[PDB]
């Protein structure tokens, strides 16, 4: 578609892423490982790874993471985471751118860158230580989201820185840137891326615114928791518116938851 493996790686890777868231692983310690618881991652644981380183997231920143290582694969690683818251871122946141740196145109875112850176440196460182240680490883980156874104860125850156490669991864893632840156880264590679368906875261830131894423893617487818495968895844490749895631458509928341787842848941750781 893827292969396985790649798936496986992817698954591983894431887881780481897852771881890363957781815191523991881152915181942881270085080584420680790783681881995761719951478971897722396983793978890473296984491987084982561980760481190383880581870172944381615291217050310142947121872112967391760681790185881781592986070882097984190886690887290281780283992652891452881122922131958681895522748912618130887516728703418210714112883215611114720135630138870184790387590369260119590239630149891226610123816140893732820133975271890374711161952381690284540281891581780187550580890474490179670880890678150184380880070488081979590787590385991867890775985551996852935112973371993946850162891671991516871281891873580129690383790559550069070394690494390159690295790887991544891223897962888822858312874117871151632118392209360139896416591219570069792718390129580079590796890466992977894732895513896862738907998701827212891735878717852113855216593319327118411117830124873118890276590739490749992836894416895963398935568912948630478922697993896975291859087938578923787817691739693519680128970125673109339609395709894957871115286409488916825116873113838612418811768616837231696938997130977391890727594979695995890745957161768981824591878421």
């Amino acid at each position: 578609d893827v292969s396985t493996s790649e798936l496986d790686q992817f698954e591983f890777w894431v887881q780481y892423a897852a771881a890363s868231y957781y815191e523991a692983d881152y915181t942881a310690q270085v080584g420680d490982k790783l681881s995761c618881s719951k478971g897722n991652c396983p793978e890473v644981e296984a491987t084982g790874a561980t760481v190383s380183y880581d870172f944381s997231d615291s217050t310142i920143t947121d872112t967391a993471g760681y790185i881781a290582v592986d070882h097984t694969n190886s690887a290281v690683v780283l992652a891452f985471r881122g922131s958681y818251s895522v748912r618130n871122w887516v728703a418210d946141a714112t883215f611114v751118h720135t630138n870184p740196g790387l590369c260119d145109g590239c630149l891226a875112e610123l816140g893732f860158w820133s975271s890374w850176k711161l952381v690284r440196d540281d891581i780187i460182k550580e890474l490179k230580e670880v890678v150184a240680q380880n070488p081979n490883y590787e590385l991867v980156v890775v985551g996852h989201s935112l973371g993946a874104a850162v891671a991516t860125l871281a891873a580129t850156d690383l790559r550069g820185k070394g690494y390159p490669s690295a790887k991544l991864y891223a897962y888822a893632s858312p874117r871151v840137g632118n392209a360139a840156l896416a591219k570069y880264i792718t390129a580079q590679g590796n890466n992977f891326r894732f895513t896862h368906t738907n998701d827212p875261v891735p878717k852113l830131p855216l593319l327118s615114m411117g830124y873118v894423h890276v590739s490749p893617e992836y894416w895963i487818t398935s568912p948630n928791n478922a697993t896975v495968s291859t087938s578923d895844i787817k691739v693519i490749d680128g970125d673109v518116s339609f395709d894957g895631n871115t286409g488916t458509g825116l873113p838612l928341l418811t768616d837231f938851e696938a997130h977391i787842w890727y594979f695995v848941q890745v957161d768981a750781g824591k878421g």
